[PDB]
DNA sequence: CCCTGTTAGCACAGGCTGCCCTAATTTTAGTGG
DNA sequence: CACTAAAATTAGGGCAGCCTGTGCTAACAGGGC
């Protein structure tokens, strides 16, 4: 198992965080946040272009395709739903929830996601306050 | 990401499965169970033997080492606690919870397992009846 | 510096050697001979195919392009002239010449090569009996 | 292969050159002579500093460590024993021997160096008049 | 415009291990003669 | 021991995903001519 559990999904989520924070998505940002060498993130981002999940712009900005944005959103959704489960229900300490959720985001089915929306009483936010994306696309 | 999520863990737990059922743990069993080829299974098993996780015994059986066994128990434990959590709290359909728990077992920290035991009122079994191993060494 | 000094050239000359011994040139033979990993050679071989030096047949034979074989021949010429110089003139023990010539083949210019045909009295074989190829196309 | 063949050795030997010439060894000086960019030589210098090959003094003068000096001496010695060999034995036109010995210095074993000392009747200088350093260390 | 160097963000070459495959054998455990 | 069925190996790959080394341009900074 990868330390990232799913590399591709971690690249998508990271680009998405960047968009949330209002910083320009560059390969250099992904290498910083995931502690990887430039040649590593360059090659991996190429594989993701090949598979149509992102594209490198002329100015080197990373952009999510439609397939890549739909997936990124899905992962962010599971992440924050996992965060809620972990805090509201399990009571895992705060400073551990993101780290745990960062693994959970790559394995939770949408089947489970929909159950969690019901069980956690229709949560629109993570336990930190960040809005949960893609609830419509989940189907809620 | 790996279909198995964690190949090493799925190999250890699969060996746990065969021991629990009373069938001789052979590489040929892992090939059937995990649907992989013989060459693949021997190759991975070699890595795991190299890494101190198991031995290929003189008569070909796969004996888990002490490190291998602790991990195998830790993974089976997370699996059945995940199964309990999914049925009792999340309400995932029976048909599906094993498939789900087969992924969660690979990402759940012991920190969450300990908090699950309480959340689930000191469970001793999976919803399918099988006993939950390693509750002692989990520290409860 | 590379341990091979020149990876591409060593690959070419290795292919040359294999052909010369009458063994089918496969990536596996190169992996053995240069002690490199399988993915390393397949990747290097890919660059060489990108660059017009060879192609991988459908049955996985490595086929030198006309340009590829010209470079291959050119390197062995340098190798074997270097062996003549090192034995006939410099007097390096017989056991250590191939090792030295193996690094030399990669830095020798054609100008030097041509001066060595003169100085060594139109040589036509290695000290070990093997013919020096590429003399005609050298400028002889 | 690298155009310099061995970047580290060419950096060491270049520093050594400047010291013979009595010019202050600065990174700008290296950039100049090997025709590379400021950034490149700045990065390459720090790897070497890292590996204990040189010190960058408070005033920015590059300074060889005893380990860096020993390697620079050995490359200069190879460079000049090669020059000798190229003029006296091989007969390569004058205008071309420095370019040829600029590559050979990086591949010649000490085993060959000691044979060249014997065969060229104990040379002390290059055909350009510059003294060959490290003949003592070589083991003569 | 030099000069000397830095910081940021790339490029390509050439290395690695993990974990997956087919085809074609070979070894081994158990069975029957 | 001799055939067989199950088990494992041998041979030669595949792709994903890590790495360091060694090169680049742009922008900038501080001082100089
Ligand atoms: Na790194
Ligand atoms: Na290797
Ligand atoms: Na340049
Ligand atoms: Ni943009
Ligand atoms: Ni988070
Ligand atoms: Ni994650
Ligand atoms: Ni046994
Ligand atoms: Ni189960
Ligand atoms: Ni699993
Ligand atoms: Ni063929
Ligand atoms: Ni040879
Ligand atoms: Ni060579
Ligand atoms: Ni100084
Ligand atoms: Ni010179
Ligand atoms: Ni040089």
């Amino acid at each position: 198992m990868n330390e990232l559990v799913d590399t591709t999904e971690m690249y998508l989520r990271t680009i998405y965080d960047l968009e949330e924070e209002g910083v320009t998505p560059l390969r250099a940002r992904i290498a910083e946040r995931l502690d990887q060498s430039g040649p590593t993130v360059s090659q991996t981002v190429s594989r993701m272009e090949r598979d149509g999940l992102l594209r490198v712009a002329g100015d080197r900005h990373l952009e999510l395709t439609e397939k890549g944005r739909a997936l990124a959103i899905a992962v962010m959704r599971k992440h924050r739903l996992a965060e809620r489960l972990l805090v509201d229900v399990i009571g895992l300490p705060w400073e551990e929830v993101h780290a745990e959720a960062c693994r959970w985001e790559h394995v939770m089915s949408e089947d489970v996601e929909r159950r969690l929306v019901k069980v956690l009483n229709n949560p629109t936010t993570s336990p930190f306050g960040n809005p949960i994306p893609g609830l419509v696309e989940l189907g809620v």
